[PDB]
């Protein structure tokens, strides 16, 4: 009666974020939107779940995987990079996005990674950016923030020199706050975004993988990517055939 092993067989409960625009964010009415959200919804329709049967709940990034592991949500979707470390806690669907980690700075700020020595760099707790910075930015003071909004506020108030976040979100903040610019782009192609599910929920993982493959094959993935990330390169792996 519950082949997908959901908390409630009538609905899919998804954990996401309100401040990861354009991957996942809320409209002014509060409804979730963004690339990951519209992609998940299109995948869910293929699983037999209409938009009205999918509930989105925003949390701080660090709460998402533990919330899935503890059975608070059926899935998490928020540009969650697939890593061996994370696979110890949750299971992942096939990948659906591979891009860059970006250092966002002010108008007269840092111009390269070496320029980060002796600087204050914002990072969101639990992100791949925090891991990358601790491994490759020795000598940079890392300032932990619960979300991007608080970190960008600190950057704008001059209390951090830069913020480390996902490329598309850095690009969006650079448009909202025109003085801000992307100083450094770090590849993160080895940690493609995947939907996160409870370890062992093979039925749901298999179903999301099938829907993702179908969405990529019929050009839905491409359409959503062109809508939400205009100008960003799309790899053949996620495009038709
Ligand atoms: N919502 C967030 O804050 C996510 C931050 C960060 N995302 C990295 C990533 O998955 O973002 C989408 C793609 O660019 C991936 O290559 C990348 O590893 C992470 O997973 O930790």
């Amino acid at each position: 009666d519950n082949p997908l092993g959901l908390i409630d067989p009538t609905t899919i409960s998804v954990g996401t974020m309100g401040d990861a625009k354009p991957y996942a964010f809320t409209t002014a009415d509060g409804n979730f939107t963004g690339f990951d959200i519209e992609l998940f919804l299109n995948v869910a329709g293929r699983l037999g779940f209409k938009k009205e049967q999918v509930v989105f709940t925003g949390q701080e990034f660090s709460a998402l995987m533990p919330s899935v592991a503890n059975g608070r949500f059926d899935v998490a979707a928020a540009a969650i990079g697939t890593t061996a470390k994370r696979k110890e806690t949750v299971d992942f669907s096939d990948g659906y996005l591979a891009g860059f980690l970006s250092v966002l700075t002010s108008e007269a700020g840092i111009t390269d990674a070496a320029g980060l020595k002796g600087k204050r760099l914002g990072v969101v707790q639990g992100t791949l950016q925090e891991i990358y910075a601790e491994k490759n930015f020795a000598g940079t003071d890392l300032v932990k923030f619960p979300d991007n909004n608080s970190a960008v506020s600190a950057l704008n108030n001059g209390t951090v020199d830069a913020h480390f976040l996902d490329f598309e979100a850095a690009k969006d903040y650079s448009a909202r706050y025109p003085a801000l610019k992307i100083a450094v782009n770090i590849p993160s192609f080895d940690a493609p975004a995947g939907f996160v599910i409870r370890k062992g929920n093979d039925a749901l993982r298999n179903a999301l993988d099938k829907g993702l493959k179908e969405a990529m094959q019929d050009g839905t993935w491409k359409k959503l990517h062109e809508k939400w990330f205009p100008g960003t390169p799309m790899p053949a792996a996620y495009l038709p055939k």
